[PDB]
This record gives structure tokens, C-alpha cells and sequence, in this order.
């Protein structure tokens, strides 16, 4: 893997507005030397929105999620999550 | 996407060696927003291979083999295109 700027960053938000990225999960179709199973990216992001000022970039894999980490997850269990957030939301990325 | 150095690299290597990296296709699967469909990406490099030297890295998605866009391609398509270069090898990433 050995690639993107492991952070941890907060976003909060308008409660109105969305933290402004978009996510996708990808699956592996490929058993090999690596490894597989689901991960989700932000693949999108909205210029000036919470997210991009909170130093977030797409690319950025999502690992933790308010202290929960995010493997094995659905890419609905991804945005229920972040909905239970309110509109405060921790990320730990990769 | 707006991300990874856009590169375009060209690996030789030894008649009995591999270039030095693996990849992996990833299904997306969530309609948005974004964009769906396969997408290969480098997985794993070997230190000091010849993949390395050509300075290319885990992460660097596959866009053109040879003067061969990938898209749509299956896994084995790419390994098939790329096990046809013989010892030679030229890639423009993502």
C-alpha cells in the first residue's frame, strides 16, 4: 500500500450543508500477492467546503470514522455512519 | 480523481524476471455522483526491480499500456497485454 498522507483530521459543518466529498467503495477482483476485501475513498471533492478546508483530499482512504474503524463495511454502513455524525465527523485516512 | 502523478514510464527488464509490481482491478460499487467501471492499480513493488527504477509506484493507476488505453479491461486482459511486451514495457499512469 505504502501511499497517502496518513491524517487525522476533524470537519465540522453548517447543519444544512454536507462536509463536502463524496466516497466509493472498491472491490478487489483478484486473489493475489496483496489482499482483499472492501475500501472506501473519497473520490470527489467540493472546493471550499468543510472538507476541503479540513486538509482532506480525494484519494484519502477512510480507516477510522469516529474512532470506528471501517473495514469489512458496506459502502451504506459508511454513510450511515457519517450521518450519525451530526454534523461533526473525526477521520483518520490513508 | 484529480490525484497521482501522471507519469509515463517505460520498464525493460531480464528475460527470466518479473518488472517488479503487482496490480489489482476494483469494481466500484456505488452509483453517484462520480464514476463507475474497472480501474487497475499498481498494488505492490519490489525493491530495487526494474518497475521501481522506471520510478513507478503503489498507487499509480494504469491508464495506458503500450499505446493501450485499459478501460473496461479485466484483470487477466491487462496481465495478458502486459505478459505480450515480452521484456519491455511502457505505461502511462495515474
Amino acid at each position: 500500500f505504502s501511499w497517502s498522507q496518513r491524517k487525522l483530521v476533524t470537519v465540522e459543518k453548517q447543519d444544512n450543508e454536507t462536509f463536502g466529498f463524496e466516497i466509493q467503495s472498491y472491490r478487489p477482483q483478484n486473489q493475489n500477492a496483496c489482499s482483499s476485501e472492501m475500501f472506501t475513498l473519497i473520490c470527489k471533492i467540493q472546493e471550499d467546503s468543510p472538507a476541503h478546508c479540513a486538509g482532506l483530499q480525494a484519494g484519502d482512504v477512510l480507516a477510522n470514522i469516529n474512532g470506528v474503524s471501517t473495514e469489512g463495511f458496506t459502502y451504506k454502513q459508511v454513510v450511515d455512519l457519517i450521518r450519525s455524525s451530526g454534523n461533526l465527523l473525526t477521520i483518520e485516512t490513508l
